[PDB]
């Protein structure tokens, strides 16, 4: 069968589910603020080159399961790209959204991925942005992407926030 609302590998909803639902989610976030958390597996190409793509698939499937287990039910985890996940967070303020982001980064770092021949330690870099009313998804992801990139530049295994001045800081 063809199930366009599910990533076959991880079982998570994919890009199309977020793209199609984002405007609705943002409209109905009130009275809360909506935040977008973009997560990329650190040096994932290297994992595949070292262990092979079958093991890479285990990493993706396991991380998906982990993220699902580490998030609240109304905050959906998507597999947005090949090595990229998105979590849509609703929160009262920036500090709460950033706490969600940094705790998820910390959990990833602290839970090895079991595979047949041992264990692999992975980390993620995360960028978080507020979605302002009526903004399209590409703008929100664009800003989170800037935050995430600065995270990769400054050491990886961390969560970054881009604020209302479009200035990026690491979340501690
Ligand atoms: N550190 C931290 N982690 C958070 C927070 N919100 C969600 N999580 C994480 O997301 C997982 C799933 O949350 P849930 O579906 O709401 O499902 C939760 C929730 O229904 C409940 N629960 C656990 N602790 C609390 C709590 O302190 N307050 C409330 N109201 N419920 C809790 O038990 C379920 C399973 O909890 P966990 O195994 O801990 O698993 C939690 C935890 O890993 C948070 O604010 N801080
Ligand atoms: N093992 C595995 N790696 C993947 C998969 N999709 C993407 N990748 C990895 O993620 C990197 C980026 O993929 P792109 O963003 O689609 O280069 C790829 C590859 O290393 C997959 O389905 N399985
Ligand atoms: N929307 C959203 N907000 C998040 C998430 N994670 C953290 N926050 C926000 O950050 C506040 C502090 O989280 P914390 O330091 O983990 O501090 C948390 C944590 O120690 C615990 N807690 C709450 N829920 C859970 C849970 O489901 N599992 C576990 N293990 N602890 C929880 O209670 C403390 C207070 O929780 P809150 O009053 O809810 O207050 C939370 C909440 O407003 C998230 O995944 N989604
Ligand atoms: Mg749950």
């Amino acid at each position: 069968a063809i199930r366009s609302n599910m990533d076959v590998l991880t079982g998570l909803p994919g890009r199309r589910v977020l793209d199609e639902s984002f405007d609705h989610q943002l409209r109905n976030a009130e009275p809360l603020n909506l935040y977008l958390m973009l997560l990329d597996i650190d040096r994932f190409k290297l994992v595949n080159d070292t262990y092979g793509h079958l093991i890479g698939d285990v990493v993706l499937r396991t991380l998906a399961t982990y993220l699902a287990s580490w998030t609240r039910d109304y905050e959906t985890v998507y597999r947005y790209g090949g090595e990229e996940f998105i979590i849509i967070v609703k929160a009262a303020n920036d500090e709460e959204a950033c706490r969600a982001g940094v705790r998820i980064c910390q959990l990833v770092d602290n839970h090895a991925i079991t595979h047949s021949e041992g264990h692999i330690n992975i980390t993620v870099t995360a960028g978080v942005s507020r979605a302002f009313p009526e903004e399209p998804l590409d703008v929100v992801i664009g800003r989170a992407d800037r935050a995430m990139y600065e995270g990769k530049q400054t050491g990886r295994n961390r969560c970054m926030f881009i604020d209302e001045q479009n200035v990026i800081n690491r979340v501690l």
